[PDB]
């Protein structure tokens, strides 16, 4: 209403696809921040194979280069099976990272509208049930294509560049992402409105993306020390 913004309406949506009371909650950018962090993630990943050479490859004869290297990573359309243990371990480093970022703006000082999020006196809702929705954002397919829309423009991915003439090229790589994107924020937000709750607040506490990431993570490391 304010002001247009896909991304925070990827979080911000999905997050309100739950309970009805949050038909008309504006949260702090944290959880914005949130969405960011899957983003940056990623973002990084993608970069880091991609290169500003993959951007203007076309231009760039090396259309033939760290272009099959991006191809020779992820490549490979296969769903989570215990494949390789050891391996999963990088991709939740990844995770991890804007975890870690996330550590940092758990101080986040409300510089925009103020909900029940750290304070617990505030409540920008209009009412309903409460319960625990946790409509579980794998729901996420309302407005999803907002993301891929800005996601590669924004990069200018061309992957693999030498298609040879797959061109199915894109689309498996970017719906991979997204599938992480579901899983994400389905723990978070399932965690948020859980320890949120217990919280005494009914609204995004870092806490939960900071708590469900490690909890997430510790999972996947097989390991509780």
């Amino acid at each position: 209403l304010i002001s247009k913004i896909p991304f925070a309406r990827l979080v911000k949506e999905v997050t309100d696809e739950f309970t009805t009371k949050d038909q008309d909650l504006r949260w702090q950018s944290m959880a914005i921040m949130a969405l960011q962090e899957a983003s940056e993630a990623y973002l990084v990943g993608l970069l880091e194979h991609t290169n500003l050479l993959a951007l203007h490859a076309k231009r760039i004869t090396i259309m033939k280069k760290d272009m099959q290297l991006a191809r020779r990573i992820r490549g490979q359309f296969l769903v989570p099976r215990g494949s390789m243990e050891r391996h999963k371990l990088a991709d939740e480093n990844m995770r991890k990272v804007w975890s870690n970022i996330i550590s940092k703006y758990e101080s986040i000082e409300e510089q925009g509208d103020l909900v029940d999020l750290k304070t617990g006196e505030i409540v920008e809702d209009n009412g309903h049930i409460k319960t625990l929705t946790a409509n579980n954002s794998t729901k996420d397919k309302r407005t999803k294509y907002t993301s891929v829309l800005r996601d590669i423009i924004d990069i200018s991915d061309e992957e693999d560049g030498d298609k040879g003439g797959v061109k199915r090229i894109s689309g498996l790589i970017y719906e991979e992402v997204r599938a992480v994107l579901k899983s994400f924020l389905e723990s978070v937000i399932r965690d948020s409105v859980t320890y949120t709750e217990h919280a005494k607040r009914k609204t995004v506490t870092s806490l939960d993306v900071v708590y469900a990431l490690k909890r997430q993570g510790r999972t996947l490391y097989g390991f509780g020390g």
